[PDB]
């Protein structure tokens, strides 16, 4: 079925996988190279042997689309995908009094007491990130993230660029084109950034009418990352088909390094006794074609029946 | 054997590519998101069924490697394969005192008169390249090609950075990092740059004290380009592997368009009779380990028995 790459990814991690000593406490198995494809035409690939929130992925594309790198957006969309980084950087500062929230993700799961505080602080954070702007403005802003490096590049010449706003009209008027290239990797950021953008490269391709898109991905954690990075790109090249007036051909995504983290194995394991059930459809609003300017009521999603959420 | 993956692309693209016109002139087919893997500890992957010269895919390597890109180094070392950019450039100049060469290209297949015309005004530029230091300095410079993506990255700052290098120092300390990412591609220089790399970006990835690196490359002529793409970045995992003291893993090399042209499909039709033999084995230098130091005679090919070259 439309799945079953997702699948045997994890199988062939599982059964093949390298074992590497891994930066926070663990190990991962791993393999460097693997692809899948989903053809778009066949239904949208979002798992049915796990359930997947879509909403949650849909106000993330929009916001990326948006070139907005503000959490309170997705806040505003009950979105919270992107709230620790962002806690991340107001907790390191002069600002921020209250108790100390040094590993604050390690200390989590371990201490039930430190979680609840945490839970607090966390809530705080979001309800005056939503409310006071100037708060927003200094400490909701993710400075470069997807929407930055899609939508509004910084030039050494001080100027900023739309690179999939021009891929998107090189599409329109040169669909044949081999150069219909968005990049997320900047050389010059990727020393002191945040997180050096997973979703590396991505590029599109045309024929018989029908749009395609590869996604480069250098590295995957594909328990919990892999679901919802599917359905971002298979949404990302259906909106583009659709503004582009085209039909949908293919989603590959091919990988760097693909893991698993020596913790998740019973979840993954679990997940494979499961059987893909028919996927879902997507429907987009016939009256919008500037995806730049789609809301999240402007894509429906289907007949989605899925097996339950694994909370692991 | 080794080179089966090649033929195998190649053989796809005949039965199953789309056709689409042409740029130039021509119509190609092509096939998206194929990938083809070469292990690296069973010999070189120079093709045997057709004579590839490793000589010139050497000293183009070692010219990246330099972070050159004056043309003078390849023409030093009799090799021709980047001139064309070069007298591209030089042709359109104040300086150019002599017959038109306006799409000279398309000239010199069609009329066999300006053709030694050509040849003639091109041996003049060469020359000149070699012996006049301020006419290498204006017109064998090529500015933006990949010595300079890999080794003097622009930044907005008005500085420069070595990303190979950096990343070389990175797989010696951090040889389980995720991140060992080198690109070509950057968003400031693509829309107005004589060509957009078409080897995008490469990553590598370490196991088992084996180097692998995956190369994305957005743009591939199946017959003349691959044969010489496959070699120099095989030829480069050799190359980073020795200096950090590593075995070779695999070659993985991921295509976005990969196509034929039209008129070059009898070529490749008589190759696909022709039987691989055994791969030839590299050797190199075993008291070098700065590749950023390497010479031509710092590395040697073994037992390579091709097949003729197929002039096209
Ligand atoms: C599933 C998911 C969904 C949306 C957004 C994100 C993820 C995710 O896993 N990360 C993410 C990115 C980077 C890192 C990291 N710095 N090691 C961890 C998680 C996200 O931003
Ligand atoms: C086989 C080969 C070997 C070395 C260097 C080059 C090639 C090649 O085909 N090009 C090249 C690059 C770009 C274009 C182009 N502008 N459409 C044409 C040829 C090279 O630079
Ligand atoms: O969209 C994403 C973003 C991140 N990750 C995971 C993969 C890695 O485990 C981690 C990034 O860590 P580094 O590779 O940068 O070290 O985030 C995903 O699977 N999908
Ligand atoms: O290393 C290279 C460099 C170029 N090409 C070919 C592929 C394309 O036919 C052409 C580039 O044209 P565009 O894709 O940029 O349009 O050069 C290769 O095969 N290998």
């Amino acid at each position: 079925m439309l799945e079953q790459p997702y699948l045997d990814l994890a199988k062939k991690v599982l059964d093949e996988g390298h074992f590497k000593p891994d930066r926070t406490h663990t190990g991962t198995y791993s393999i460097f190279g693997h692809q899948m494809r989903f053809d778009l035409s066949k239904g949208f690939p979002l798992l049915t042997t796990k359930k997947v929130p879509f909403g949650l992925i849909k106000s993330e594309l929009l916001w990326f689309l948006h070139g907005d790198t503000n959490i309170r957006f997705l806040l505003q969309h009950r979105n919270h995908i992107w709230d620790e980084w962002a806690f991340e950087k107001w907790v390191k500062s002069d600002e921020y009094h209250g108790p100390d929230m040094t590993d604050f993700g390690h200390r989590s799961q371990k201490d039930p007491e430190f979680a609840a505080v945490y839970h607090e602080e966390m809530a705080k954070f979001d309800d005056r990130v939503l409310h006071d702007d100037a708060f927003a403005a200094k400490y909701g802003d993710l400075g470069l993230v997807y929407g930055s490096q899609w939508r509004a590049w910084h030039t050494s010449k001080g100027d900023t660029i739309d690179q999939l706003g021009d891929v998107i009209e090189q599409i329109k008027t040169h669909p044949y084109s081999r150069r219909l290239i968005v990049s997320a990797w900047n050389p010059e950021d990727v020393p002191t950034m945040a997180l050096p953008p997973c979703h590396t490269l991505y590029q599109f391709y045309v024929n018989d009418g029908k749009l395609s898109l590869q996604l480069y991905q250098r590295s995957a954690d594909i328990f919990l990352g892999v679901p919802f990075n599917i359905a971002s790109y298979a949404l990302l090249t259906h909106l583009v088909a659709h503004e582009c007036g085209l039909e949908v051909g293919e989603f590959i995504h091919t990988f760097g390094d693909a893991h698993l983290y020596v913790n998740h194995l019973d979840q993954i394991k679990e997940q494979l006794s499961r059987t893909p059930r028919p996927a879902p459809t997507l429907q987009l609003n016939p009256d919008k074609h500037d995806i730049f300017d789609f809301d999240m009521k402007d894509i429906k999603l289907l007949n989605y029946d899925p097996y339950p959420a694994i909370k692991a």
